[PDB]
């Protein structure tokens, strides 16, 4: 008799990408505003971090997901809603009626 099999697979898998995610805070005060951003101010992965009290905005520019960065955000005792998970911007060429 004889025989012979197998069954292995490289393992090689990389994630990584830096992207915006526009979340919706609901901030009162400036401290709100001083929390939330320490909350993600020169926290590890994140990038950059925009807040508007404005638009009660709070944008977070990180390679983690919403679902990260959200339960950080949460932290905070506020509740951040997402409103936006990617960017994206479209040119258009040619002469405007004037």
């Amino acid at each position: 008799g004889s025989s012979g099999s197998s069954g292995m697979a490289s393992d090689s898998g990389n994630q990584g990408t830096l992207c915006t995610l526009e979340f919706a805070v609901q901030m009162t005060c400036q401290s709100c505003v001083d929390a939330v951003r320490k909350s993600l101010q020169g926290v590890a992965g994140v990038q950059d971090v925009e807040v508007h009290l404005e638009d009660q905005m709070v944008l977070v520019h990180t390679t983690l997901p919403s679902q990260e960065v959200q339960a950080l955000l949460e932290g905070t005792g506020r509740q951040a809603v997402l409103k936006g998970m990617g960017s994206g911007q479209l040119q258009n060429s040619g002469p405007s009626s004037g």
